[PDB]
């Protein structure tokens, strides 16, 4: 579960970063 949690957090932060950049 910690892997799943950390990976989801990271991926969502990356999506938001891309959205904010474009
Ligand atoms: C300090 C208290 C720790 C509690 C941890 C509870 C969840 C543990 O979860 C375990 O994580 C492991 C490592 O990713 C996996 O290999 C196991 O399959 C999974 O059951």
């Amino acid at each position: 579960p910690l892997v799943v949690a950390a990976s989801i957090i990271a991926i969502l932060h990356l999506i938001l970063w891309i959205l904010d950049r474009l």
